[PDB]
């Protein structure tokens, strides 16, 4: 019959992609379909509600009625059933309250049912398969499918972490007084006044992983070293990944040991639910929704800092992550996501600025990143962190995807800095220490070092979250509208730097209030607790 063009599909030979033929032998092939779902618009304004109250005296919804309220129907999921027979796909599992389902096939299924050629593409950042055209499916079924992930297997994200580099000090003097020490994320929570007698018992933070693995040794010598009972540490495989450690220390573990380390010594008493899953979008979103809708572990809390750049996503992938962050925030789950740690051009050399996904997501909690002077457990330096090309920078910028949010307006978010300018959803929303010369002290496959990036940063107010959650006795959830409509005295804020490594303009530039290197400023843990209590 009639086909039907899937809006958020279009795709263009990637730069730097080589065709290396069309995908054949006919292997299986996995994607996730994401289904329209009921009372969509309600879910919308329920959160975009609430946000006229604190999260302490607001109606969250819960799990074991979302599926049956905003849940996609058992009769929209028989169709997508029926398509996928119809073509020679099978419907392998079905997400009823995150509306998605997972079909499998040949590759020529897949191209048939999806109106699609994949080819095999070789590029730098490693092979993958994808399409060049759009996605057409019969007109019968279009308006059952929101999008469509896995077609494309380019590596999505990048772990914003970076090992330290230099340690050594300056030839005949050594000083103190931005480097070149490190700190221990106590020592870090200490100078941002987290509030203490807090552990975060009674809470679950989910943190996302794309690749790599921990090894039990690593983490008992780091929590060992600090003198601290180490937290309960699970795993969970999403789509077939697991566990996995390289051996790598720059690779995949480094960034999921630093963010279990992190988090785990400032909030030993959370339970850590690590989401395994492939670094494609796909894999991206099942890890988010995994979490958001886990009626195991329940998380309050999701940590991520893995990342890529907004234009580097399908549009329909980007909106399906979105749902799944509108879905935490509707059921009172804080998400926290590294902003990049590439500076304002994410990356990419193009002659544009970036800003990184899922930081761009207005119900993304976006971290930033500093370079932390402190000493006697008081700051006494803190600006933006950039180290140059080679070094990094925190990201930070003005979305080309999500308009300015209502809540963030009267913040001091400028237009674009690209042609054209236009306003969108600022980058980032806070910030903390970040730069590997001022960095975090870890253990990674073994060994001691030190790292940065704002991969270090999502975890470190994941603890804050939940040693606030703790006190508060019930999750703060949705954290944004909050945020910036409390007094500044709530937040250090960093006035001086920029998040330029491309060239000179300084790109984005700090300044006093919220600017996009660093949004709001570091939070004053205690006088954050202060504010959201009762
Ligand atoms: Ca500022």
């Amino acid at each position: 019959e009639k086909r039907e063009v899937l809006a958020g599909h279009a795709r263009r030979q990637a730069p730097q992609a080589v065709d290396k033929g069309p995908v054949t032998g006919d292997q299986r092939i996995s994607v996730t379909v994401v289904l329209r779902r009921q009372r969509g618009d309600e879910l919308e304004a329920h959160v975009e509600r609430q946000a006229a109250l604190a999260p302490h005296a607001r109606v969250h919804l819960e799990r074991e009625a979302f599926a049956a309220s905003h849940g996609a129907s058992l009769d929209d999921f028989a169709e997508i059933r029926k398509f996928a027979e119809a073509h020679g796909l099978t419907l392998d599992r079905a997400h009823v309250a995150a509306g998605t389902a997972v079909l499998s096939g040949p590759v020529d299924a897949v191209n048939q049912a999806f109106g699609v050629e994949l080819r095999h593409f070789d590029h730098p950042d490693g092979s993958y398969r994808s399409y060049v055209g759009d996605v057409r499916v019969p007109a019968s079924i279009a308006p059952l499918i929101e999008a469509v992930l896995g077609l494309d297997t380019r590596p999505v994200a990048r772990p914003h972490f970076r090992l330290r580099r230099r340690a050594e000090g300056e030839f005949e003097a050594r000083s103190q007084s931005a480097a070149p020490t490190a700190y221990t994320p106590l020592d870090v929570a200490q100078a941002y006044q987290f509030p203490e007698g807090l552990d975060g018992q009674g809470q679950c933070i989910a943190i996302i992983e794309l690749g790599g693995g921990y090894d039990e040794t690593s983490l008992a010598q780091y929590f060992a070293s600090l003198g601290v009972s180490a937290p309960q540490v699970v795993s969970v495989s999403v789509d077939g990944a697991t566990n996995q450690p390289t051996g790598d220390p720059n690779g995949p573990d480094g960034e999921v040991e630093l963010d279990i380390e992190v988090a785990g010594a400032l909030a030993p008493g959370a339970k850590i639910a690590v989401y395994f899953a492939p670094n494609t979008d796909a894999g991206f979103l099942n890890a988010i929704t995994t979490a958001v809708h886990d009626p195991t572990h329940k998380p309050s809390i999701v940590s991520i800092s893995w990342g890529g750049p907004e234009d580097s996503w399908a549009p329909a992938s980007i909106a399906a992550m979105n749902r799944a962050f509108l879905d935490a925030a509707a059921l009172g789950v804080t998400v926290l996501a590294a902003a990049g740690d590439s500076g304002s051009t994410d990356g990419e050399q193009d002659g544009l600025y970036h800003v990184d996904f899922p930081a761009a997501s207005p119900y993304v909690l976006a971290c930033g990143g500093t370079r932390l002077v402190a000493s006697a457990g008081r700051i006494e330096r803190e600006t933006v962190w950039n180290d140059g090309p080679d070094g990094g920078s925190t990201g930070g910028g003005v979305s080309r995807i999500f308009p300015l949010p209502s809540w963030q307006e009267r913040a001091n978010v400028p237009p674009s800095a690209n042609p054209g300018a236009g306003s969108g959803r600022g980058v980032p929303d806070v910030a903390g220490n970040a730069d590997p010369a001022t960095g975090y002290e870890v253990v990674i496959d073994g060994e001691t070092t030190v790292i940065g990036g704002t991969a270090a940063v999502a975890p470190l107010f994941a603890a804050l979250v939940a040693r606030i959650n703790q006190k508060l006795g019930k999750p703060v959830g949705y954290l944004n509208p909050t945020l910036y409509q409390l007094p500044p005295e709530v937040f250090h804020d960093i006035t001086e730097g920029n998040n330029d490594i491309a060239n000179r303009a300084r790109i984005y530039q700090a300044g006093p209030g919220w600017d996009p290197c660093t949004g709001l400023g570091s939070p004053i843990g205690i006088r954050l607790l202060q504010a959201l209590l009762p």
